[PDB]
């Protein structure tokens, strides 16, 4: 068996799919889009047995901006492991991850992610992948806290128009909103969602998939919306394999600081689903959220889907 | 709003499906053979509207012999609970909640449980249910242990002892199936059997592991055929076509730990494959066994935790 660098994006795919295929359905147009257009330092990792790939390792190291803020390099990330299922236990994974760690280790990485990395496949461990929080616990990860994606059927339910403050308005993006746009993220918004509006608009992203809301003429908040015409595959729609015809999703969504905690974010959130419903979405999902946050979602009737775990090692 | 007791199944399966249908699509079909069929002191409140439904509860008190086991009164359930979605916080999944543990407690409950019933449909409180736990602990229960529904598509993957043979049963082993089960598994799995063959379940959903001639482990196991729909088949609307299920499985006491539940397993496995099943669930497994059936490529799927409200 031999560890060696590998770039077979269509090995990679169907190794994915023949061990987790039923729960993270992968494609290869989605799996290239997040790897090839990621700008940080990354590298692939395979273990082969002969040459047939009997596993592999994805993991980067943040040295791309993100947004105003420049990489920290103390952080890498784990952004997906797998070893065929005929092929466990055998210590390829501990292989796998060894070099993994090892490389960005010798680059200056002090903190290990699992997950969370730009052009992520999961926020963290996922709980269909429960049994490797064990593998990862005994490599001196820690089990911190949930994330949650939530789904809901936009089509299924009709909701009372929450009372709106005169001069607020709720649009989908206009071409000419765009400087208007990145003003406001540069100031409210300035790592990692300005540097994905900026990433994501040069790789297939419309105006058609975010919505957009205004005090007068201000721009104050944002969603970004997708359905089966988006081009740009972000994360609620991963995994649209599952979600059957009609597909759709939100996230993020962001209300200006100085302006929330006054209903804002609901009358954008009602809107934007407002939306997707005329465009006859049906089930969608909401990527990434935290446990604090969900009612804010449960009131339009979505439930948590999946859970992923945030886990974190530290070097010694 | 009116509390009081219905059996509009309809209307149940109906608000069902409006709020928690994405993730648990209830069809009639299986409400009905879980309500009707269930033997314990059972009812159904619901919450009205004039003429129209907008929440209900369905409640047990465990008042129905296991198998062996003598009903232990104390122990009531609540089976499931929702409020329409238009009408919630408006304190009517408390009028509900407290109507079902008043009446249960007046009978002698001394111990609620969220799920976990006879003809449950969950275990305990679905994940996707995360935010009803606030709601339960306000009102006294304790959240305890998660178990998990997994999932696997047997049509994926290929994998590879004396005197131990694994076959389908045959009618003529009923009576081997019963004694073993009187002795090993003589409380619930002993009563499911009794109960399911009433109303059902045939011979070709059961595999048994002998040694020579004596039956030492039994699963059971479900595909598109089976007409006794189980709890790994209730949520098939999620399986796509060629759907099919195991659970429960077992290995007597005195032959664990020696490979032949991986036997069990592994012929249980190829005998759905050989059935042309792809996506397939093993339903309320503890975590400690979640590697048993990993080997063979199931994955947690759905979480569910466990609640017990003790009455003080
Ligand atoms: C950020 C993310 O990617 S989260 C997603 C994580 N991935 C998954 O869940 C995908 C599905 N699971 C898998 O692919 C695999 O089980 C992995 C990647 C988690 C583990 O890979 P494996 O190659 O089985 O790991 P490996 O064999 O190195 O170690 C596992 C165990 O096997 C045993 N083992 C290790 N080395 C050996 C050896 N040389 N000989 C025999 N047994 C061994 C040990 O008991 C070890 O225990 P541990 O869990 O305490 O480490
Ligand atoms: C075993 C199982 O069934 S697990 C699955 C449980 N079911 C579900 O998860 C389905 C989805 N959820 C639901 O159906 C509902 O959210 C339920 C059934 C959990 C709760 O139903 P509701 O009718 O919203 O409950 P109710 O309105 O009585 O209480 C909710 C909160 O609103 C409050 N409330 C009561 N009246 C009012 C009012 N007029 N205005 C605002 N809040 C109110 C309650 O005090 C309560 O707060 P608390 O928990 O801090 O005491």
């Amino acid at each position: 068996m031999e560890i060696k660098e590998t770039y077979d994006f269509s090995s990679i795919v169907d190794l994915w799919n023949k061990n987790i295929g039923t729960v993270y359905p992968m494609n290869l147009e989605l799996f290239k889009q997040n790897y090839i257009n990621d700008r940080q330092r990354k590298k692939i990792m395979g273990a082969f047995n002969g040459e047939i790939l009997i596993g592999f390792v994805i993991y980067k190291q943040w040295t791309y901006k993100s947004g105003s803020l420049k990489p920290n390099h103390k952080i890498g990330y784990i952004n997906s492991i797998i070893v065929d299922i005929n092929f466990r236990h055998q210590g390829i994974g501990t292989k796998l991850l060894d070099a993994a760690e090892e490389e960005l280790i010798n680059s200056g990485v002090k903190i290990l992610r699992c997950g969370s990395d730009t052009y992520h496949f999961f926020p963290g461990i996922p709980l269909e992948c429960l049994p490797s929080e064990e593998f990862f616990l005994v490599r001196g990860y820690k089990m911190q806290d949930y994330f949650y994606d939530l789904i809901g059927d936009v089509s299924k339910v009709d909701f009372k128009k929450p009372s709106i403050k005169d001069g607020f308005k709720v649009n989908v993006m206009k071409p000419e909103d765009r400087k208007g746009l990145f003003e406001f993220l540069e100031k409210s918004f300035s790592g990692r969602w300005l540097e994905e509006f900026i990433e994501f608009f040069q790789v297939g992203m419309k105006e058609r998939d975010i919505v957009l809301i205004k005090y007068k003429t201000s721009v104050i908040g944002f969603s970004h919306i997708y359905d089966n015409k988006s081009s740009f595959i972000g994360p609620p729609i991963y995994w649209k394999a599952l979600l059957g015809h009609n597909y759709g999703g939100l996230g993020p969504i962001g209300i200006d600081k100085t302006y929330r905690k006054q209903g804002l974010g609901r009358l954008l959130l009602y809107e934007s689903l407002q939306i997707l419903k005329k465009r006859e979405v049906k089930k969608m999902v909401i990527d990434w959220t935290e446990k604090d946050i969900i009612n804010f979602y449960g009131r339009f009737n979505f439930m948590p889907w999946k859970a992923y775990r945030k886990a974190t090692k530290e070097v010694k």
